[PDB]
């Protein structure tokens, strides 16, 4: 018996592949807690999620437990140095965050599994006796601010709080997450709140035990896990804190039948129609929501979206199930527009309402339902293995809903047959409660209304009586079909046996003029799944602005005929990437190997042999137009940092020269660019996974001879096969670039210290990045709170590197880079001042997480993949150069320091792109040279030599 447990589950349902072991228990405090033994496991994780989100806010106070949230992470009774935590984990090659959803907030992290007790404790105290610091807090609220800010001219939050602020007012559901400067600050003080003494109480109410869930993950046995959460979560109080519940519908009648005329910031021209549904949470071993959001959502041969497209009125659709909270949900259909769809809006709608009528028409259907069950069975049988911090803070979130042993079969198997109910929320999308939202700029100064937080232009109106009744009496369709039998099901699952000649590395199984094939059969994870990867090298692609663009629209016009096709597949667990690159194609097939040589083939096959079809081309060039003139509205840093990739790359061609030159596109001249596009190729491939050999060299050689058959493709001489360098900088150097982002009011930069990518250069670069990992956080956003978006690290392009620093900001560069500098100071004093093993506990820790295994497939064919196409080819990387790792000592940097990064450093190579703004104590910053502006990308890269390229392995 013991007394600070209150239950011990049954049986944890897991897939018969996964090997770690759980174990469910409830404490005596009513904290729900599920155990993971992972003996094999390099990171160990923990999660805790509480039950209490946004929608929890006092009205006075929007954004209290976001706030809150923030604080969390600096300082605790116990561990009160405001980054003990974040410095901890960063020490021990760990890493944490959080978030906040209405009804949730869920916190995790993790860390070296010989540290886990050690993180824990610090993680614990979380909840315990939290400071809440009042320098702390005045400093974070700008953080929070920050991250509202960087939210505000985004098109999807502006869109996502529009929906709440036009429900009903006095629900809560109508609240603003986020919260600012304004709302924490400032209005606080003009009405005497003591904001410290607010979130104490908040912390003390809300944080009850009895609305918390535990996940831990360790190599310890589960009785040893057991004996530490009981150890550091008894001691959490109860206060029986009643679980939050909304039944009433945040929108009633007369937030029905209404229709939102929106203006965007983007060019895009989108459709939302939503119908407001009770909480179907609670029939999840059913899912009616996954049935009727799995037809409406099809986009098989006879669909709603098949139709709407081939109307020329639409390109995509969605539709399903969206949650709202405990007592409601909704249920969504929303749809792009053409130029003509959004003249043809109603009738769309008309569509909708006659695919809903025929699905009333041949009601519930038992095999579809067996379909969606065993295609979910498929699913969770062979589910990959998920990174622990993922993996803890998802289980951590749906403890909440589910009974412990069946938390991880929840979300998956289905057991229940419920005509009743799918009628039922059948009967519930009817235009008598449908809402409609347009998005269009068609909208710009005809709006009369203002959204408050985000200022969002709009215009509500009543949807006529009579054009509800042209919904209301919508005929059923002869346009749809009903989806048959998915044909990609997966019905062998044989792991096939491991060859003798088989290498722990991909081996090189062909060198052909034609092809170059890398391939590894599956020795690790013994799922009866597949990746294969294809890098076509065509001088084609890229020789210009117009060919670029019609490389884009040939494989997007590929895409768009073959989506009908695939998307069966892609409901059978298999899936393909497909997209155009600097140096070509490059297209994957990823998942289950049963039908997978059949959906490649249809892809060669249809590749070689593509007729185009004009609708669909002007369309969708006019999409990626629009596309284009939309990168005007990315975020500076985003901005910072293609600006930056424009002007280190040997060749690139700007957005502005694509726009341009996409005029000159017609349909004969791209119709003459496939075929010598495809005239002559190169292919180097990597095949990983659960194949043979032969099966590889079967499925080279198969692509290769549709190629040659239907598109008489000759190899690439090995000269022509080209590769971009990147721009040489001079010794002690300086370079900025300057632009304005229109968009944002709100500035970026990115400031690059620039050799080559050997062992000893890249472990240099990558243990210094390590040192001043944290350290950078810790004073530019959490002491100093230049802005949210703070990030440093290593940089590689073209085989060259460098260290990196990317700021969103509301202050100007000029000051920020001086910021910056000063850091870098005190980087120098800090290293100085460090002990030996300290230096050798950063070591250790990027050590670890560079030795990480991978967990799944995907993720080991991604470490070789980029081995591949780097050219570099260094399969044994991570053992290589974590044995040279540890042979570095402290002042190995200290000289890389002062010869590489310095300010008066005699190699520094520093490059600078400033994006400024819509509109436009501390440490001792040093005086900086006078920069050199670059005034134009092209004549600057003339001016300066190129590097040379990493030899291969
Ligand atoms: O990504 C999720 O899991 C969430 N969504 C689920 C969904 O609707 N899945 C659809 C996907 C689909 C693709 N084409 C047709 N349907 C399905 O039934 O397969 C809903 C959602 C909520 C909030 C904002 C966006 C979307
Ligand atoms: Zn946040």
């Amino acid at each position: 018996n013991n007394p600070a447990i209150k239950r011990i589950g049954n049986h944890i349902t897991k897939s018969p592949e996964d090997k770690r072991e759980y174990r469910g228990l409830e404490l005596a405090n009513g904290i729900k807690v599920l155990l993971i033994s992972d003996p094999t496991t390099d990171k160990s994780s923990a999660a805790l999620d509480v039950h209490i989100g946004s929608l929890s806010d006092p009205p006075n106070i929007a954004g209290l437990s976001h706030f809150l949230q923030h604080m969390l992470f600096l300082g605790t009774k116990k561990y009160p140095k405001e980054n003990e935590y974040s410095q901890f984990l960063s020490e021990h090659a760990g890493s944490s965050n959080a978030f906040t959803s209405g009804e949730h907030t869920n916190y995790y992290f993790d860390v070296s599994h010989e540290h886990l007790e050690g993180a824990l404790d610090r993680f614990a105290q979380f909840f315990l006796s939290p400071l809440f610091d009042e320098s702390a807090k005045d400093r974070e609220v700008n953080a929070v601010d920050s991250e509202h800010e960087k939210n505000v001219m985004n098109d999807a939050w502006r869109l996502f709080q529009l929906e709440k602020a036009t429900g009903n007012p006095k629900h809560p559901f109508s609240k603003f997450g986020t919260g600012n400067k304004y709302t924490l600050e400032t209005r606080p003080n003009q009405e005497g709140i003591d904001v410290r003494q607010e979130l104490l109480k908040f912390h003390s109410a809300y944080y009850s035990s009895n609305l918390m869930a535990v996940v831990v993950l360790g190599r310890e046995s589960l009785d040893d896990l057991t004996n530490l959460v009981v150890k550091l979560f008894s001691e959490v109080e109860n206060k029986n804190v009643p679980l939050p519940e909304f039944p009433e519908h945040p929108f009633q009648e007369e937030h029905l039948k209404q229709l939102y005329k929106i203006v965007p910031i983007k060019d895009i021209r989108n459709l939302y129609v939503t119908f407001p549904i009770p909480d179907l949470q609670k029939y999840y071993k059913s899912n009616p929501g996954h049935y009727l959001g799995h037809l409406i959502g099809h986009e098989g041969p006879g669909s709603l979206l098949s139709e709407l497209k081939s109307k020329g009125w639409v390109n995509t659709l969605v539709g399903g199930q969206k949650e709202g909270a405990r007592g409601f949900m909704f249920f969504i259909i929303n749809v792009d527009l053409t130029e003509e769809g959004l003249l043809h809006v109603e009738d769309i709608i008309l569509h909708m309402f006659q695919y809903i009528q025929k699905l009333r028409a041949e009601g519930p259907q038992e095999w579809v339902f067996q379909e969606l069950k065993d295609l979910n069975a498929v699913a969770f049988r062979f589910k990959d293995k998920e990174r622990p911090r993922g993996y803890t803070s998802k289980i951590a979130g749906i403890l909440h809903y589910y009974p412990l042993e069946e938390v991880l079969t929840a979300e998956y198997l289905l057991e229940e047959f419920r005509p009743d109910l799918i009628e039922m929320v059948l009967d519930k999308l009817r235009p008598e409660n449908v809402r409609v939202a347009i998005v269009s700029k068609s909208f710009e100064g005809k709006t009369d209304r203002t959204e408050e937080w985000y200022g969002t232009q709009y215009k509500q109106e009543a949807i006529p009586d009579e054009v509800i009744k042209k919904w209301q009496n919508a005929d059923l369709n002869g346009k749809f079909k009903l989806p048959t039998k998915n044909e990609f099901i997966p019905t062998n699952f044989e792991i096939l046996p491991l060859e003798k000649e088989a290498t722990p590395y991909p081996a090189l199984i062909k060198d052909t003029a034609m092809s170059k094939l890398w391939f590894k059969q599956d020795d690790k994870f013994f799922l009866p799944k597949a990746n294969l990867n294809f890098e076509f090298f065509s001088p084609f692609a890229y020789v210009d602005p117009l060919h670029s663009n019609m490389a884009y629209l040939y494989l997007e016009l590929l895409k768009d005929s073959l989506n009908e096709y695939a998307y069966a597949a892609e409901l059978a667990g298999l899936s393909y990437d497909l997209q155009n690159t600097i140096y070509g194609m490059y297209l994957s097939v990823k998942g289950y190997n049963d039908k997978q040589p059949i959906l490649l083939k249809k892809i060669i096959e249809k590749m070689a042999t593509f007729e185009i079809d004009e609708k669909r081309f002007e369309i969708i060039k006019e999409a990626y137009m629009r596309s284009l003139n939309n990168f005007r509205a990315e975020q500076p840093h985003q901005h910072a940092m293609y600006y930056l990739r424009l002007l280190m790359t040997e060749v690139a061609w700007t957005k502005d020269e694509l726009k341009e030159a996409l005029d000159d596109v017609t349909l004969p001249r791209l119709k003459a660019f496939i075929p010598q596009l495809l005239s002559r190729l190169h292919i180097e491939a990597l095949l990983h996974g659960n194949i043979t050999k032969q099966a590889a060299l079967g499925i080279m050689q198969m692509v290769e001879d549709t190629l040659i058959e239907h598109a008489h493709t000759k190899p690439l001489l090995p000269s022509q096969l080209v590769r971009y360098r990147e721009v040489q900088l001079p010794d002690r150097g300086w370079f900025v670039y300057q632009q304005r982002n229109e968009v944002h009011n709100n500035s970026g930069i990115e400031i690059y210290y620039q050799d080559m990518q050997s062992t000893s250069e890249n472990m240099f670069l990558e243990l210094f990045a390590q040192i001043i990992s944290e350290p950078a956080f810790n004073t530019l956003r959490t002491k100093e709170q230049l802005g949210y978006i703070v990030f440093s690290g290593p940089r590689r392009a073209n085989g060259i590197q460098g260290l990196r620093f990317i700021i969103q900001s509301e202050k100007p560069p000029h000051y920020l880079e001086s910021r910056v500098e000063a850091f870098l100071i005190t980087m120098e004093k800090s290293i100085e001042d460090m002990t030996e093993e300290a230096f050798q506990k950063h070591i250790q820790a990027l050590a670890i997480r560079r030795l990480d295994k991978p967990k799944k497939l995907s993720a080991e064919s991604a470490k070789y993949w980029g081995e591949i196409i780097s050219q570099q080819y260094n399969f044994d990387r991570d053992n290589t150069e974590v044995a040279y790792l540890k042979t570095l000592t402290k002042e190995d940097i200290i000289k890389f320091y002062k010869e590489m990064l310095a300010v008066d450093a005699p190699r520094r190579h520093k490059v600078s792109v400033h994006v400024l703004a819509r509109e436009m104590n501390l440490s001792q910053a040093p005086a900086l040279p006078q920069p050199e502006v670059i005034q134009n990308m092209t004549e600057f890269k003339r001016g300066l030599p190129l590097f040379p390229l990493v030899k291969p392995h």
